[PDB]
């Protein structure tokens, strides 16, 4: 049943960035909260030396997407992303970051 080790909640961009550029693996991701944005989530994703960042984007339906599918929780978006890549320009599986 297990809590979900990719929310970190309120960090700062720089602080993701700082966390993921550590973590070895491509794909290493976790989600945060906007710091500007009330109510707003980001995903945040390790790819080479460089750390990808994608905004949660609503409709009115209050829908979670980051592209065109909709999704109707954080949680469907992140493992949907598991095994489709979250990129349009390289393969990026979403896996989750190695608490080392």
């Amino acid at each position: 049943m297990k809590p979900h080790p990719w929310f970190f909640g309120k960090i700062p961009r720089a602080k993701a960035e700082e966390m993921l550029s550590k973590q070895r693996h491509d794909g290493a991701f976790l989600i945060r909260e906007s710091e500007s944005a009330p109510g707003d989530f980001s995903l945040s994703v390790k790819f080479g030396n460089d750390v990808q960042h994608f905004k949660v984007l609503r409709d009115g339906a209050g829908k979670y997407f980051l592209w065109v599918v909709k999704f109707n929780s954080l949680n469907e978006l992140v493992d949907y992303h598991r095994s489709t890549s979250v990129s349009r320009n390289q393969q990026i599986f979403l896996r989750d970051i190695e608490q080392v």
